[PDB]
């Protein structure tokens, strides 16, 4: 209560994009500012209750690869207010740009991101949903993560809605659907899978399976176990060292990839 | 699609029925009575206009006499969508609430028109994913009307996250299942664990096996064909349920015997 900013004060701008949640703007506060609005008319104590908590989640990130949270409004709409990045998502300079990247830029930002994510999960925060869309290149020169997924526990936003709406369903839940009700795939590890495919992309410039048209055999052969990136795709400036942290991280079985201190050690070393 | 659309002002909103943090339902006037569902949207976003122009589809799909008909939608004032005006209560009140006692021949029949309107959706391939004896409206006192249906990073998914993205545990026997809990309820007239109490335990117990509706407690007078139709529907294994093509024809042939 001590990071609500009072209304009046954000002048919103231009409209930057949207979701099933609500919108992301730019804004003036005290400078630039990004604002993400859930465009709820009148939010219910319990979704006001969930959003505390995921603003309870940001104010704990204090670290220069991790998008700022600069504070959240709750009066009008609910509303979370980060600094605002120049230039593009990470995801749009490699996908979607003429210009491409040197080799030691490319290390750079997998450093960046390392630091990043090292950072969240030494304060047992999880991404759930780390791509190289969700990272943005400020300046064109910083990494700022972004964008964090949606959990799934019953004190977040996502699942106060799906322990909400089937609250008063379960008498009549048939036993595969309880099964589903709480699951939770993510973990460190997961997080470190992710960015396993965000290094496929930096260190070959392409998207993995670009050569599987089908969102069901991506999810069956790489869900089975027998899919996993065509690592011979990798530029040839990428170092070898590079090239085996990448299959480290990506390793099917969870338990097997490195945690994010060992990740990061290794970047750093081989960026010399 | 552009001609179910009903213009800002037509619409005179009345009671508050119930709320939610997805939406609101107020009994309103439009060429009589009708139910307005207002969602807590304000200013709908290009993804949400395509979500709920994609959900209007679907219940512009349904026309029969046991699923609450679709009437019409507005965009101002707010996101709305508007049915026909129930009369009475749901199944639920009636059941546990009222103690109505509708003497088995009407419970048959509710559960004969639950069926029917039931097999017209799954023909329809549209999966209710939240069916119960709230959601059964009981209008007049005769009619069942069936409503309040439920509902890019693949890529950077570990193989056991993309798992969760090939499930879904909603399908047509789940709706079958639920079906075998509201009949369950009609004829016991008592909502499943009753003694238990206790939500955590309940969704163990019934994940895993141990917990199942006690079918000791349905009543005497209850013709046991569909006491058995009960049992099957109930199957903790899935893919040993019926249909309801099935459920229904077994379901309205011993109505015959009144
Ligand atoms: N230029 C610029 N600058 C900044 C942000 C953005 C965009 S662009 C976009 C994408 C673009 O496509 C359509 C909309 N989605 N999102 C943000 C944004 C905005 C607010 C929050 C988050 N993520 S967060 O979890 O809420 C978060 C909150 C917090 F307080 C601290 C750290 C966090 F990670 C965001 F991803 N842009
Ligand atoms: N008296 C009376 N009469 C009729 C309805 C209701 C109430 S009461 C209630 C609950 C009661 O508990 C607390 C308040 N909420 N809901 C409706 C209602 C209102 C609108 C839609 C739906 N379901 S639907 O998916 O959107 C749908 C939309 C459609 F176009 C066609 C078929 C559909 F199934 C509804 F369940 N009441």
């Amino acid at each position: 209560d001590d990071w609500e900013i009072p209304d009046g004060q954000i002048t919103v701008g231009q409209r930057i994009g949207s979701g099933s949640f609500g919108t992301v703007y730019k804004g003036k506060w005290h400078g630039d500012v990004a604002v993400k609005m859930l465009n709820v008319t009148a939010p219910t104590p319990q979704q006001l209750q969930a959003f505390k908590n995921e603003v309870g989640v940001l104010r704990k990130t204090r670290h220069v690869n991790i998008l700022l949270f600069m504070g959240y409004s709750t009066k009008p709409q609910l509303a979370i207010v980060t600094q605002w990045c120049e230039g593009s998502s990470l995801y749009h300079h490699l996908h979607a740009s003429e210009t491409k990247f040197e080799m030691k830029k490319l290390i750079d930002i997998a450093r960046q991101t390392a630091r990043g994510m090292d950072y969240l999960h030494a304060k047992s925060i999880i991404h759930r949903d780390l791509k190289s869309n969700n990272i943005f290149l400020h300046e064109d020169n910083t990494v700022k993560i972004g964008d964090f997924g949606l959990a799934t526990e019953k004190s977040r936003w996502s699942g106060s809605h799906q322990f909400e709406q089937l609250s008063g369903s379960i008498l009549w839940m048939a036993p595969e659907v309880i099964r589903m009700q709480d699951s939770n795939p993510y973990s460190f590890q997961s997080d470190v899978y992710a960015f396993g495919i965000v290094l496929y992309e930096l260190m070959t410039g392409q998207l993995p399976y670009s050569n599987i048209n089908n969102r069901d055999q991506i999810i069956e052969m790489v869900g089975r176990g027998s899919l996993s990136p065509d690592l011979s795709k990798v530029r040839s400036n990428c170092p070898k060292r590079m090239k085996r942290l990448m299959a480290e991280c990506l390793k099917k079985k969870r338990d097997e990839r490195p945690s994010f201190p060992r990740i990061l050690a290794e970047i750093e070393e081989l960026a010399r």
